């Protein structure tokens, strides 16, 4: 569920306010298309793709379905016992939260002119 994803980003990118990822590049935030603007945007692109794949599981609604996970220090894990939809959504969220921590965040890529730049 979105709340859990938020908590994962809060946990993997402590130095950046969690809400900074909501409207970044061509893919971070509601929807997305075009060529990713940088590595962070590519992380979002793959996350978007990941959710699309999870949605193929009947009745699997990524923003809603809750899953079991833990985030402590140097660990972010999806726990067992998650059903197929929760396991797929947790992995998409875990891997994106991690990927976000590997990419430079460029303030020039926040809230861009989508028509011109994507
Ligand atoms: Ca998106
Ligand atoms: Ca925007």
């Amino acid at each position: 569920n979105l709340y859990q994803f938020k908590n994962m980003i809060q946990c993997t990118v402590p130095s950046r306010s969690w809400w900074d990822f909501a409207d970044y590049g061509c893919y971070c935030g509601r929807g997305g298309s075009g060529t990713p603007v940088d590595d962070l945007d590519r992380c979002c692109q793959v996350h978007d793709n990941c959710y699309n794949e999870a949605e193929k599981i009947s009745g699997c609604w990524p923003y809603f379905k809750t899953y079991s996970y833990e985030c402590s220090q140097g660990t972010l894990t999806c726990k067992g016992g998650n059903n197929a939809c929760a396991a797929a959504v947790c992995d998409c969220d875990r891997l994106a939260a991690i990927c976000f921590a590997g990419a430079p965040y460029n303030d020039n890529d926040y809230n861009i002119n989508l028509k011109a730049r994507c």
